[PDB]
């Protein structure tokens, strides 16, 4: 909240939240009400696109430094699933292994290049539609971004990206020359086999709100290159070596939340309250719990002492079990054969 | 020559020339003798590999600013193709259409990228073999170069950049960034349709003494890839926006040498002599001349005064038409299918 000041975007408002059930017809996703995704740069113009018939394209993305994704990582991936599934939109998601061999001293392009491909599988198992996704990674579509990454180039200082990212000149080469591949993507030109070099096409992004530097920057060079402003719509962290992956078993979950999960509960029972805003394990059902009833409810038990940090750790664990099977069975359906298709650079499309 | 060792080179010894005589049984090219290619790294190295009946490959390239090639660009292609005839080794070819549109704010990556295919054929011009030369364009072949990129720049810092190429904080990022791009080529890896993955393949690089920056940025960060160290062999450039083209016919190239080249000869003819030194017809015939006997005599009688300055510069006029006129038929002989030949990607061959 001081972090969206000193960045400039603005808080979505109820007024847009009405207004994209209104358009789209259909229930606003959780995210919205429990101010999760809670911030935006120019997303009413999405909606104004979508409101004249108009087409746009979604962008997400993620940097494979582990085999499998967190759960923390799924926030913005399911968000965009449901923006998928509501605006019917196509949508392309970059996995950045040349950014992780490149910002980690303890990183291969081997490693990141297989971390990247298990990734895909787990985001694949988000439920997807291969007809309207097309997944890469950097190491594969390099060419294809390579001219929007050097117009990006020519326009950006050295000292610029210092200002935006806070390098230094000790840095590597290497984190300098990254941003622009990061937000490359957030413009039509870069996916002609999509979009058919169509400039017009406006892009929206859902990312964590870390992330806003790359589109800062990018909404920057956008004119001067007389390419459209990419959107934005931002998420919050999803609080904390091991943290919860997605391809856990239940005993790794209850493990972790029971020993590394921050309590805000007293020490001792104590409790004839909890703070809320320290406990990890009740913002972690913040992100999770779909029956708002409950969330209500657990909350205000947890609040005044009727329930113990024993029970809300309990409640989650089973909560995070639930999510992390209905994905590991999902997971056990995508071969190559199903790879191949989210990978596959062409796609037969009227855009032009 | 006092920076030609500062920055750590060495001079071509006549031990070092003749024991390539010995060890190819080709007389040397004139450029050794003339001391135009002067200077060297660990090329010493390379006959050494050679002596052993060990292969290695060759590395040159060319920066499309224009359309044509100038004929002082024609110095390094013209002994490249010596040292693929002498040494019968594989030659790969870097056609910078990202560095000229990144370096010149009066470029564009379209315009960049059709003077690179038309270079292409003055290139294929000069008499390379092409089952043993792959030449290619960076936007073409990043996506094959792009994991040395990457591991070149995650080991040099921003302000070793600076200090190596001289650039300032209020550079565009892209000058950053192209250095690892032209370093790539360097090393075996780069190309694994040639040489199998392989990563102890020693490369040559004959280039323009001015260059040698980014071949002594390679050099120093080859040890820690675990790569080798590329040796190059360097020429001084043809004395110097209109230069000698080698699509230009013979009034203008008569016209550009009358007016535009730098005479040593006295302004009116007190000439009972001239400075050969600064006169830029003779420093161009010294390039040219196959003929020894021919050089010696009129660069003495020139210097005695029994030569005006314009007869000195017909005899280069006409010797220009020669090549010029030679490179031009060889040109007419280029077609789509014979760059398809140069620039196929992969090369069934057996080095591993
Ligand atoms: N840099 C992001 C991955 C990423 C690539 N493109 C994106 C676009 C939006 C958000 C994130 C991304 C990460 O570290 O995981
Ligand atoms: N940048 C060089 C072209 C080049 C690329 N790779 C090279 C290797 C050797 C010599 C020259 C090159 C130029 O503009 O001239």
């Amino acid at each position: 909240n001081k972090l969206i000041d000193k960045f400039g975007c603005k808080l979505i408002t109820k007024d847009m939240i009405e207004r994209m059930e209104r358009l789209t017809g259909q229930k606003a996703h959780h995210f919205f009400r429990r101010n999760i995704f809670l911030s935006h740069r120019d997303f009413e113009k999405i909606l104004d696109v979508y409101e004249k018939g108009e087409l746009f394209y979604l962008y997400t993305g993620r940097g494979p430094s582990s085999e499998s994704l967190h759960v923390g990582h799924l926030v913005p991936f399911l968000f965009t699933k449901y923006l998928q599934d509501t605006f019917k939109v196509p949508l392309v998601i970059q996995l950045t292994d040349d950014e992780k061999f490149i910002f980690k001293s303890n990183l291969t392009l081997e490693e990141t290049h297989n971390y990247a491909y298990e990734n895909m599988k787990d985001i694949i198992a988000c439920g997807f539609d291969p007809e309207l996704t097309f997944i890469f990674t950097n190491l594969e579509y390099i060419a294809e971004l390579y001219p929007d990454i050097l117009r990006i180039e020519k326009k950006i200082s050295c000292s610029q990206i210092k200002s935006i990212f806070g390098f230094k000149d000790s840095c590597n080469v290497g984190k300098f020359a990254f941003p622009a591949v990061q937000a490359a993507p957030a413009f039509s030109s870069s996916f002609p086999h999509i979009f058919g070099g169509r400039t017009d096409i406006h892009c929206l992004v859902p990312h964590a709100i870390d992330q806003d530097p790359y589109f800062r920057m990018v909404r920057d060079v956008a004119p001067r290159l007389g390419y459209l402003k990419p959107s934005s719509i931002h998420s919050i962290f999803l609080p904390s070596n091991s943290s919860i992956f997605v391809n856990d078993n239940e005993e790794s979950i209850r493990n972790k939340i029971m020993k590394y999960a921050f309590s805000g509960g007293q020490a001792t029972e104590e409790e004839q309250g909890a703070n809320l805003d320290v406990d990890v394990s009740w913002q972690y059902l913040r992100f999770l719990m779909e029956d708002d009833e409950k969330l209500e409810e657990i909350g205000k038990k947890y609040s005044s002492g009727e329930m113990l940090s024993g029970e809300i750790k309990s409640i989650l664990v089973q909560e995070l079990v639930k999510l992390t099977k209905n994905h590991q069975k999902n997971r056990e359906a995508i071969n190559d054969d199903v790879i191949a298709k989210f990978t596959n650079k062409s796609r037969e499309q009227l855009l032009k």
